[PDB]
This record gives C-alpha cells, structure tokens and sequence, in this order.
C-alpha cells in the first residue's frame, strides 16, 4: 500500500514539489530500515522511477533523487548487477548539471557506484564515454575508472589496457586541467598495479608529460583544503614541466 502511494506521488509532474520530496524521503527511510521485502517486490519499479526523476526540472528534486539512489546503492548493491550500464550512464550524465548541489550529489552517488559495480564491466562502458563525452562527464568517467582499476588484478588490467589507454592519452591533451590531472592520477593507479609494464603504452606522451607523470608516480611511492591545494599544485607543477 505505502509503496504504491509513494510511486504515484512521485509520478506527479510539475506540481506538489514538497509532497514529492516527502515521498523521496519516505523511500530513503525505507532504505535505511532495510525493508528487504519491499525490494523483493518493487526494486525495478522504484529504481526506474528514481532514474526518471533525475530529469526533473527542479534541482532540489534532482539532488534528492541522487541521494536516494546513493542509499539504494549502499543497501542493495547486488540488485544493480542487471542495471550496471544504465546506472553508470545516468549518474555520469548528472555531472553536467548547472546546479552545484546536483553535481555534488551525483559525485557522491558515483563514489559508491565505483565500489560495488563489477569492475571489468564498468571499465568497458567507461572507455568509450571517456573518449566521446562532453566535459565534465568525461572527467567524472575518468575518476570512476581510476577507482575501478584499483579493484582489478594485474592480469585483468593488462588485458584491458588497449581499451583504457587511448582515452587517457587523449585526456592528457584536454584543455581542462581537471581532465589532465584525472588522467595522470589514473595512469599512476595503472602503474601501481602493472609497474614498468606500463612503459610501452606511453610512447605517445611528450617529454614534459612523461616528466609530470613520473613526478606523481614517485609521490605515490614515497608519500576540502587538501583537494584544492592538490589541484592548484598540479597546475604549477605542470607549468614547470613544460619549460
Ligand atoms: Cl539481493
């Protein structure tokens, strides 16, 4: 009874904004209660309605829907086995929102998604996204790829390199420093797994880009403020690498 009521309320279009936020928070509540029988009967219906709600014109509804999505990912990760590409694609797409709150909520959902999704399957969908998507969806995809690369074996990673590498080499040439930095950090993660077997894949990198990558590899080996500091430091170090 309750679930049908919540779904009907959330099916309302362009009206009843506060009542729909209550319905989303009731879904969040059921998720925090576990409500295992609700998911046994209604997982598909709830997930698909939630993903539609990502397209709502109200930013506070989009952000809240992403918070609910994150909770369902945390509590019911196994059921996403059959919705992997859909959930990755919708979550990445939300990163291009004009409203910072929606982007932040998409980032938080993406962080959780990266730890549950089958890693090889995730890497495979991210590769063409990284090569084709607009900024900052490409950025989000590279950051997700880094997290899933951290979850595969050397043997698996070596098999996936021919698909992974072109996007990282391309992204290292992007005009956005955030994308270049994300690519450097992804390459550091790849190197952490396969070591100097990365070498032949890097032949297209210029001297300055190799120097900068080497600097960050050495840092990883030797050891809000920290993040912002790191982002600016990357720009200064990159500047120095090109002189
Ligand atoms: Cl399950």
């Amino acid at each position: 009874d309750l679930v049908a009521e919540l779904l009907k309320e959330l099916s309302n279009h362009n009206e009843r904004v506060e009542e729909r936020k209550i319905a989303l928070y009731e879904l969040m509540k059921l998720t925090q209660e576990e409500s295992f029988s609700v998911w046994d009967e209604h997982f598909k219906t709830i997930l698909l309605l939630l993903l539609e709600t990502l397209g709502d014109k109200e930013p506070t509804i989009r952000a809240l829907a992403l918070k609910v999505l994150r909770e369902i990912l945390r509590h019911q990760p196994a059921r996403f086995k059959n919705y992997a590409e859909l959930t990755v694609m919708k979550t990445l797409e939300a990163h291009k929102d004009p409203h910072k709150e929606v982007v932040r909520s998409a980032e938080e959902a993406a962080s959780v998604l990266a730890t549950s999704i089958s890693p090889e399957q995730c890497i495979k969908v991210l590769c063409p996204i990284i090569q084709t998507a607009d900024y900052p969806i490409n950025l989000a995809a590279i950051k997700m790829q880094t997290k899933v690369i951290e979850r595969v074996s050397k043997e698996t990673l070596n098999l996936l390199l021919p698909e992974i590498m072109p996007g990282l080499i391309q992204g290292y040439d992007n005009s956005e420093s955030s994308v270049r930095k994300a690519c450097v950090f992804c390459l550091v993660a790849v190197h952490a797994v396969i070591g100097d077997e990365l070498k032949p894949h890097l032949s297209q990198l210029t001297g300055s880009k190799m120097k900068l990558l080497n600097l960050y590899i050495k840092r990883a080996q030797t050891g809000s403020g920290s993040k912002h500091f790191e982002d600016l430091e990357f720009q200064q170090l990159e500047h120095e690498s090109r002189l």
